[PDB]
């Protein structure tokens, strides 16, 4: 199993650059709107303590330089929605895919198209941590890069990049400008909650092991969801939700192993350790493959 | 972070190729579609296919090429080693600037995994020293390609043909020559003993340091040859002076001499990681090149 990104072409066709003064970042061009982080309107000095409504009132359409490559897109309207700027432009993007804006939950994975100056540099798979950070690879100028999933014809945009934390992890918003987690777009020191292990994804990984014939850890017992959740928290594992139990349905059906039986197997691993054994060629439990990711790499 | 090149320029080239009941992917550049020649085989052909004999018995019309909902008419075909070249009456307007290259073991590339001419996923691979790749490929993935992008130019280096019993993968360059001692017949094939790409392990250790992780460093040093003696004992590839030179920028950036990092790696090889982890991994990672690390740091 490897981290596998979605093909990035449909998103590459939507990346532009947005500049205000000398501050440049990336934007997302869909139909006749460009979406980008609102801190593009900030001087480096104003990022320390920005008053965004005040900064925006002083801006006009003609203060925004939007470019696809080196080709300018004329801005004909502007508005702020939470922490994102929406710039109406006079050209509808002919490469606009079928798309939607979604807000993902911790544990869910998505592909990031890392961009600089509106130019895509690389694509990689990220997991949203339970503390609402991602372990990105982002350099200066990467803001406005987006995270996405692709289902059939439709690009689901879920993440737009805004900042790095002192610990090196990354934070950002959905495409409605609402931050994931307790973060704000100010150049102030901000700390994330202590992180935890994504239980639903560990379970997905155990199911993947079973599918591949690696099943020594299956035991004869079961548990209730509440008993499991209370034990899991003592090992810094996330509690399971009802939605987690449901998204494990397909893998449970594929293997014939009930979700709560797998929970009891995981509980034994937590309480007793691996005892020098491995699972899928590893003594570490992997928590950044979702149930869908497992099905992706096992089917096509 | 393992990072692939953006795949859009390659996505615009992927098509579906069918012959008989065999369907796989092709690469459509200008007015030519490239694909694995074993598309012309049947069940009974695959064991010992005489490809020149099988191919002469085919007509242009035995090949169905589909780009989305549009069929492309094949107006000519030829074989170059293990690749079939199908001439079509339409030029791909999405053809990028491109070249065909043969990569060296230890080099990395991105794979666009495709099924039925449709892109499914992208990931980074290394050409192993034993000329396999550790890919994620299923039935119908043949004809998927590997590539690197420099400026606006796509350098195609890999086309996918097979899986080995061990679960690793084998394929060709875009001239149709295999990497490694493999053959496009339906037989169980073993690879040579694999080794670890040492220059890449060192690059990744430097990446761990750049991201503030240094538990594995030490105050010892080593000569190049003494390091290589230990490396070979542990089935690591030897480190050349060009490798040392290639690592210079990472050495400068971090203030750690290449041979000092070799001494750290030696200590890791002889003692293991004693439970610790580097950049999240319980194992030494060898599929990041020095360039991969630099570009991202
Ligand atoms: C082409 O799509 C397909 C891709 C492989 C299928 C499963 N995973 C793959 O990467 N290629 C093939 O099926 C090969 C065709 C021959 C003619 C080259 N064969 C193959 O990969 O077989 C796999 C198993 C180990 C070998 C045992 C043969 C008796």
């Amino acid at each position: 199993f490897r981290k596998m990104a979605f093909p990035s072409g449909k998103v590459e066709g939507c990346m532009v650059q947005v500049t205000c003064g000398t501050t440049t970042l990336n934007g997302l061009w869909l139909d006749d709107v460009v979406y980008c982080p609102r801190h593009v309107i900030c001087t480096s000095e104003d990022m320390l303590n920005p008053n965004y409504e005040d900064l925006l009132i002083r801006k006009s359409n003609h203060n925004f330089l939007v470019q696809a490559g080196n080709v300018q897109l004329r801005v004909i309207g502007h508005s702020m929605q939470n922490c994102v700027l929406k710039l109406k432009v006079d050209t509808a993007n002919p490469k606009t895919p079928k798309y939607k804006f979604v807000r993902i939950q911790p544990g869910q994975t998505f592909s990031v198209l890392a961009c600089y100056n509106g130019s895509p540099s690389g694509v990689y798979q990220c997991a949203m941590r339970p503390n609402f950070t991602i372990k990105g690879s982002f350099l200066n100028g990467s803001c406005g890069s987006v995270g996405f999933n692709i289902d059939y014809d439709c690009v689901s945009f879920c993440y737009m990049h805004h900042m790095e934390l002192p610990t090196g992890v990354h934070a950002g918003t959905d495409l409605e400008g609402n931050f994931y987690g307790p973060f704000v777009d100010r150049q102030t020191a901000q700390a994330a909650g202590t992180d935890t292990t994504i239980t639903v994804n560990v379970l997905a990984w155990l199911y993947a092991a079973v599918i591949n014939g690696d099943r020594w850890f299956l035991n004869r017992f079961t548990t209730t969801l509440n008993d499991f959740n209370l034990v899991a928290m003592k090992y810094n594992y996330e509690p399971l939700t009802q939605d987690h139990v449901d998204i494990l349905g397909p893998l449970s059906a594929q293997t014939g192993i009930a979700v709560l039986d797998m929970c009891a197997s995981l509980k034994e691993l937590l309480q007793n350790g691996m005892n020098g054994r491995t699972i899928l060629g590893s003594a570490l439990l992997e928590d950044e493959f979702t149930p869908f990711d497992v099905v992706r790499q096992c089917s096509g």
